[PDB]
RNA sequence: CGCGCCGGGGAGGUGGAGCACGAGCGCACGUGUUAGGACCCGAAAGAUGGUGAACUAUGCCUGGGCAGGGCGAAGCCAGAGGAAACUCUGGUGGAGGUCCGUAGCGGUCCUGACGUGCGAAUCGGUCGUCCGACCUGGGUAUAGGGGCGAAAGACUAAUCGAACCAUCUAGUAGCUGGUUCCCUCCAAAGUUUCCCUCAGGAUAGCUGGCGCUCUCCGCAGUUUUAUCCGG
RNA sequence: CUUGGUGGUAGUAGCAAAUAUUCAAACGAGAACUUUGAAGGCCGAAGUGGAGAAGGGUUCCAUGUGAACAGCAGUUGAACAUGGGUCAGUCGGUCCUGAGAGAUGGGCGAGCGCCGUUCCGAAGGGACGGGCGAUGGCCUCCGUUGCCCUCAGCCGAUCGA
RNA sequence: CCCGGAGAAGCCGGCGGGAGCCCCGGGGAGAGUUCUCUUUUCUUUGUGAAGGGCAGGGCGCCCUGGAAUGGGUUCGCCCCGAGAGAGGGGCCCGUGCCUUGGAAAGCGUCGCGGUUCCGGCGGCGUCCGGUGAGCUCUCGCUGGCCCUUGAAAAUCCGGGGGAGAGGGUGUAAAUCUCGCGCCGGGCCGUACCCAUAUCCGCAGCAGGUCUCCAAGGUGAACAGCCUCUGGCAUGUUGGAACAAUGUAGGUAAGGGAAGUCGGCAAGCCGGAUCCGUAACUUCGGGAUAAGGAUUGGCUCUAAGGGCUGGCAGCCGACUUAGAACUGGUGCGGACCAGGGGAAUCCGACUGUUUAAUUAAAACAAAGCAUCGCGAAGGCCCGCGGCGGGUGUUGACGCGAUGUGAUUUCUGCCCAGUGCUCUGAAUGUCAAAGUGAAGAAAUUCAAUGAAGCGCGGGUAAACGGCGGGAGUAACUAUGACUCUCUUAAGGUAGCCAAAUGCCUCGUCAUCUAAUUAGUGACGCGCAUGAAUGGAUGAACGAGAUUCCCACUGUCCCUACCUACUAUCCAGCGAAACCACAGCCAAGGGAACGGGCUUGGCGGAAUCAGCGGGGAAAGAAGACCCUGUUGAGCUUGACUCUAGUCUGGCACGGUGAAGAGACGUUUUUUCACUGACCCGGUGAGGCGGGGGGGCGAGCCGGGCUCUCGCUUCUGGCGCCAAGCGCCCGGCCGGCCGGGCGCGACCCGCUCCGGGGACAGUGCCAGGUGGGGAGUUUGACUGGGGCGGUACACCUGUCAAACGGUAACGCAGGUGUCCUAAGGCGAGCUCAGGGAGGACAGAAACCUCCCGUGGAGCAGAAGGGCAAAAGCUCGCUUGAUCUUGAUUUUCAGUACGAAUACAGACCGUGAAAGCGGGGCCUCACGAUCCUUCUGACCUUUUGGGUUUUAAGCAGGAGGUGUCAGAAAAGUUACCACAGGGAUAACUGGCUUGUGGCGGCCAAGCGUUCAUAGCGACGUCGCUUUUUGAUCCUUCGAUGUCGGCUCUUCCUAUCAUUGUGAAGCAGAAUUCACCAAGCGUUGGAUUGUUCACCCACUAAUAGGGAACGUGAGCUGGGUUUAGACCGUCGUGAGACAGGUUAGUUUUACCCUACUGAUGAUGUGUUGUUGCCAUGGUAAUCCUGCUCAGUACGAGAGGAACCGCAGGUUCAGACAUUUGGUGUAUGUGCUUGGCUGAGGAGCCAAUGGGGCGAAGCUACCAUCUG
């Protein structure tokens, strides 16, 4: 009967991001002939805490080129980095933390992150609090690469993308417990309204579809479909076990 | 005229809204049955197009606001015992979804007052919390099978288990209710059969009115005499 | 049933939230309630005080009136009738942007119109100096229009406290 | 041009500085006080912005110098070879002080003029000091908090740069962010209220609505209480009374929850100091635990500080400890201000929640555990687009669920139903496409995607977790074993709990007494493991139970106060209303105000009162009917957006191979030009030279790299140089241009995909996420149950025929190749006597044999050379018109009967035969299908396929004269119904209750003292049932409380009879219902059971009396928890907890109160016809330790003394009350002090007159 609540966000107009106190978009230096041939140097002008997110920022100052102007990018800082640090970036660049090169050039077992699934979008995979990649091999022959991603899935991507060096910061977050409403209310505040989380068995049976009853219970199979509609699709998506997970 | 896989006749049964020396059309009047808003008045709902978040639900931007006391966390200072490890004793500091409690915020109980009320939800005394998921003003966003909900089916201008205004719309009703002058003459039924029929219809039955063909031989809710039947 | 009018019920129910009035004098036809004075009380700076906002829109002030209203009366009043009154470079708006709304280009749309706000756009009408041309002035020196050379990143029209 | 700054940031705490206010001590000017005191008490007692100086704070600023035997220093900190202490400096704020402004003005005072209309005019004064945990504002410093780190742009400024301009020793110049001097600053709002009377609530409505300011005292305090500044007349009116009923306030001897569903309400406790403080525990708490003592006034001592020359002298703050005296033991003197302990259940906590009946045990919440996904992606919006949100995001993330702190545990079951993985090993499987014959439409045939099947996996997915047998040396039980059923068969733990019917389970404790409560037991109707089980400190406006103290909650009521009600002056409504308003019985729609018959009846009126008027209230919400709906659900029916899958088109260019059906079907491998994605202020791409740093070769050939930047928090733009040109001036000057410096050529800006995704059109699938609709009838209420819904026999049927009930006894949805058709010939059931094996029963024979057997079936009728049984031949169970009968409307279907015309069968022949000996065994329109004629049409004519026609059978409608169809509503809605229930009222009385007759037996004996079987006759309507006449436009539905009267079927008392009665005690019966019949524990209970006294603890009605008389615990709304059932929405004469109880002023009625007619008027003292009616019972003494009786034991009558209950009065005494506001005391403030007084909603506490008044005093019956 009513539409549900997963159904009433992707309208949005509620539960669009809270965007007054962001910094900005953290978004790599943009290719050119300096990245692609030689190296560029660069000071490490200050670190900086953006909200709704885990990891802290970096104002790179750099120079423009071309134009006299300096320029201005915004990294994400790996650990160890400081300020007063000349930052190298380009094909030439020495391997060490905080530097850009490409992934080609580096041996096999290399760290990195802050990645480009695809060449030039400016740094996608592997960007949030304690993460790091793998390098495992490359191939000559289409000079494509093999690389382990933490979540497991390994991934073929071209040799020329690019990724800064060494781990992101701020590991162990989820180690401290989030103790009372309020410190989680106030995360949540930060990114988005999410927080209090309503069973759907308490609803009536507009609502949802576990739903009503004398008793507290679902009456139906909580696992389903994907080939359902919008307003079913909900519970255990594609369930391929469902139970104490024994062993790993 | 073309002759053949042509055409035409007779008798005898049977089906027909036919013949058998025509009787209709036009106009007016009455009654009766229908179709339409159709004897008058009456719905719960349905569809199309528009208007509202001045209360309230919730998110966001920029502003404002909350005595005085108790409890006394880490850190620090000092003294004492001790073989060492170290441990005991007294001060300081002022933490916290901490405690008593005011304004504010809320509104449990007396099932107290009032109950044609001061009031279409107020008053009294008694109650919980009061630095925090705290309280609040103005601006701004979301609109009806749609919004919003720490989720009660709560709220959406005193209206919500689907809002409000007009139009389609005099919307349908086997159901209640009402239905306007006199006299005279005649005068009933509640039973049969069929129906998604049992609060209803048709259909036979009962009733009236209009007449018409003959009358100054026929018929009867009856007996008698004969004659059968009856279980 | 509809509209309009009138009865009994009735000169009854009733005019009970938060302590409170009293004496003399004046105008006046008339005074429990008007005014002055005198005496006694209360609100007791988280105010029954002094000042503002939104909002109301002449209710502010004076003179006169006593029909109607102020659920008794009233010589009174926020009632009625006459007339008056708000003066800024410096106090605010006006300027700015804020969450956001909203044009243009572009696309969609039978269509009134809608999406979308930098995204598929030839998105500058500006400046200083040099040369050449052109006028106006005690043509001294300096203005006032034009071309050519040389230079220019924006960011999205616009509203929004 | 570039770089950079301000504007530009959170909350909280502490501390310091500076102002305003407050206070203190002296000075002046005027007021008030003076019975007595009082150098008294009160008011008042000033300098703006903008400049200059100086104070006064701050400084992460400089210089000198170099510290450990470490120093300086803050309440806390902190700081130091990255340069401390100690000197000298600098700067920043300067709302404070001085000054120009400015004493002329202002204010306070005294006095002169103007008669006046006057910023009138003159004296004087407007002083000097001190204080502070005080308050308020501000400036600064410094900490603490954050998975929170707390706005932008307009606008303004500084610096790095150095393109360029300027005059030749002067009246110098371009140029100045320096000091004066000139002009101008437009448009619009601007009054007032800003709220117990200017706003919103229909109004001058105790409601609501955002801010600033903010004195004295008491005191911890902005608490409460009183006063000044300022404001006001008690909040839409007054006077006279001071009764009951109320509303809000108080207090009570003795007792102390006995009242009551329940300690509901009120009351006790309350602040401080000093002692003291257990169980348990997540070791933080619990904790103001508990439990004690003190507290006043007045008069003293002592300890804590500043400033200048181990000291002195001058000043000033508030606190703390201590001591003596003194009072009628009063003292936290008013106000403010916590009742406690032991236990159990639930939920961890704080929080939130139904605006207007539910604040909770519901939700959330932290913790835990699963699932998807690496972006051409997951999730979703969207009518649409190369769209949009999460996304300024990227697996420590977003997204979807479940569980509910910690600790401790988390057993077995994958058969079912879901989900998912594998998919030629594969049954089925559409369009198009491909072959096949055919004149062609065609039809046939192969080929064949996903999905269903099939097979794996899965329970922190929905979910589930038996029974029977045998077995231990007492019985029991069953360690052990087997089997049936399913895929296992309840493991660990727990309980008559919020889950247990029977049930008040049983035992113990807790009570004198306990259906409650607590601890063990377990057979568990129906415990149980993240649908989570068990525990568990702290917390709860949560649910129950007990204990202490305490109380007017109760025995048991009384008194007082204010506001009313009451009477008066003024002003002034509405609901409601057929007529009206005294009763009993009677019959009547079965409870009448009117009727009949009886009883009766007297003006007009007041304050109260709640019995009635089936009172008002709202077209009954429960129930039923309705061919009336909505909300929701799913395995109902019929469809749909979305998503998955194949085809055709947009859609190219080449490579190799097999073959394929010079060609392809197709497998791979490329290319790119459509197309698609991402980035850029689309900035140096690919080739070819030349140049260089290195390796190898013969100035030369070849390959690769580079093209010049890695110790450091710096700067970096707007071209140097050269060559070649020339332009004006005069070999030199001034001003110009091009190219190298910075290689040349090109066709897509760079990359990645790429002929596939994708978009458009068809086709199959999936699809309660969504839409539309349906969800039979009869019915002794409906439902559940039957089918009496179409058929047939017998009876009921009352002697023609025809007749009903969910009446009776019963049957049917078939069977037959002959069990049908002719003809002939046989005669059955049963019994008797005989005969080897032979038998009660096997086979043969004679005799009897009216049918006693049989004819498929239900029963009934019918039949003997047959309708039975056996042989022989056959198929009229065929073709075809009409007529009639049965049901009946005298319409159909079906079923059958008489005839007729054909072809036949059989029998010698007359004949017989068109299905089953008779009475039941079955079906319309529309559509499809088959058969049938040299049949008709197929449209301008002709041929031939196909189709349509015509006639006769079949596929089926059993709700059987024929819609195609599942559930729920306690969230509910509408029309109506007494044609129809749940209470009452009526008639009946089975059942229940009571009572008679006969007398077989008990009672030793003796039937009948007392009882009475087997049988039998009656009454009653407080039980229960059966019925539906009344009311559904509403009669308020269970219990208790309170209160009156009434019945008698006598429990006790009075009088008397009879006993298997000696007395006592106890039994049965008559007259008799006037007077009595209790206090409590448990349960909502009526009922039940128990303790205690008694004379006795009998039974019942009146609308199951009694709700505008109460209460609201239970039933019986909405919220929620559990078990079982149901896949689910939901359900339960199965448990649990929280949940608005309306109006009286009418008529009557009763209560009390004025009054009325008549005697001519008026008093007076008096009379009684009528109504009403009252007393009750018990104890002791004596009689009497006697009569009686063996004794044990053991009375009665008259008298005497007292008591209970009830009724009627009074208030001498005791007690209560006490606002005579009578009188002492007293807390805080106010009147200068003393005295005398007042306010604090009755200020508080003592004692208390009068008067009212109590079995709580007394009297009489
Ligand atoms: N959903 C629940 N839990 N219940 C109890 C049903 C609630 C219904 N909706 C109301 C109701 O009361 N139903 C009753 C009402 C009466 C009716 N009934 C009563 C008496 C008699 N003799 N016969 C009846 O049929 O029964 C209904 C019932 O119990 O189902
Ligand atoms: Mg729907
Ligand atoms: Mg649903
Ligand atoms: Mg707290
Ligand atoms: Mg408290
Ligand atoms: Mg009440
Ligand atoms: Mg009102
Ligand atoms: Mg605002
Ligand atoms: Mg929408
Ligand atoms: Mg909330
Ligand atoms: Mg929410
Ligand atoms: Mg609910
Ligand atoms: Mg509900
Ligand atoms: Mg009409
Ligand atoms: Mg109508
Ligand atoms: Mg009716
Ligand atoms: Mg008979
Ligand atoms: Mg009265
Ligand atoms: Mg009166
Ligand atoms: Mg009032
Ligand atoms: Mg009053
Ligand atoms: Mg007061
Ligand atoms: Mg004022
Ligand atoms: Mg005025
Ligand atoms: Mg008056
Ligand atoms: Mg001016
Ligand atoms: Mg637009
Ligand atoms: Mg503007
Ligand atoms: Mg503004
Ligand atoms: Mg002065
Ligand atoms: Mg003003
Ligand atoms: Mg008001
Ligand atoms: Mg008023
Ligand atoms: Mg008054
Ligand atoms: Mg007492
Ligand atoms: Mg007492
Ligand atoms: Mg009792
Ligand atoms: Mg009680
Ligand atoms: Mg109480
Ligand atoms: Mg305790
Ligand atoms: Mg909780
Ligand atoms: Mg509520
Ligand atoms: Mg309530
Ligand atoms: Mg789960
Ligand atoms: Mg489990
Ligand atoms: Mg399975
Ligand atoms: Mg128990
Ligand atoms: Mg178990
Ligand atoms: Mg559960
Ligand atoms: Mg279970
Ligand atoms: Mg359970
Ligand atoms: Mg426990
Ligand atoms: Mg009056
Ligand atoms: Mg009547
Ligand atoms: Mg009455
Ligand atoms: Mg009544
Ligand atoms: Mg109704
Ligand atoms: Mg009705
Ligand atoms: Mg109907
Ligand atoms: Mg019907
Ligand atoms: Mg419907
Ligand atoms: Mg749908
Ligand atoms: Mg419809
Ligand atoms: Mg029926
Ligand atoms: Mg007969
Ligand atoms: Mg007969
Ligand atoms: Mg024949
Ligand atoms: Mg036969
Ligand atoms: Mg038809
Ligand atoms: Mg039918
Ligand atoms: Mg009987
Ligand atoms: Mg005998
Ligand atoms: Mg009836
Ligand atoms: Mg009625
Ligand atoms: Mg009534
Ligand atoms: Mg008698
Ligand atoms: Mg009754
Ligand atoms: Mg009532
Ligand atoms: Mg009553
Ligand atoms: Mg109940
Ligand atoms: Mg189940
Ligand atoms: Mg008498
Ligand atoms: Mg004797
Ligand atoms: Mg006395
Ligand atoms: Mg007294
Ligand atoms: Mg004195
Ligand atoms: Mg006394």
């Amino acid at each position: 009967g009513r539409v549900i609540r997963g159904q009433r966000k992707g309208a949005g107009s509620v539960f669009r991001a809270h965007v007054k106190h962001r910094k900005g978009a953290a978004r790599l230096r943009a290719v050119d002939f300096a990245e692609r041939h030689g190296y560029i140097k660069g000071i490490v002008k200050d670190i900086i805490h953006d909200p709704g997110r885990g990891a802290p920022l970096a104002k790179v100052v750099f120079r423009d080129p071309y134009r006299f102007k300096k320029r201005t990018e915004l990294f994400i800082a790996a650990e160890g980095i400081h300020t007063g640090q000349f930052v190298y970036c380009g094909k030439k660049a020495q391997l060490n933390i905080g530097n850009v090169l490409p992934v080609g050039t580096m041996p096999e077992g290399t760290i990195v992150c802050c990645l480009e699934e695809k060449p030039g979008d400016r740094g996608k995979l592997a960007r949030a609090s304690g993460n790091y990649a793998t390098v495992i091999s490359h191939n000559p022959e289409t000079k494509k690469t093999r690389v382990k991603l933490p979540s497991g899935s390994k991934k073929v991507i071209s040799s020329a993308n690019r990724a800064v060096v060494g781990v992101v910061a701020g590991g162990g977050r989820i180690d401290k417990p989030i103790l009372k409403a309020g410190r989680a209310y106030h995360k949540y505040k930060a990114k988005r309204n999410c927080w209090p989380r309503v069973r759907g068995v308490a609803m009536n049976p507009v609502e949802h579809p576990f739903g009503g009853g004398n008793h507290q219970h679902i009456g139906k199979p909580s696992t389903i479909r994907r080939d359902a509609p919008a307003g079913r699709k909900v519970g255990l998506i594609a369930a391929r076990r469902t139970g104490r997970l024994r062993g790993t």
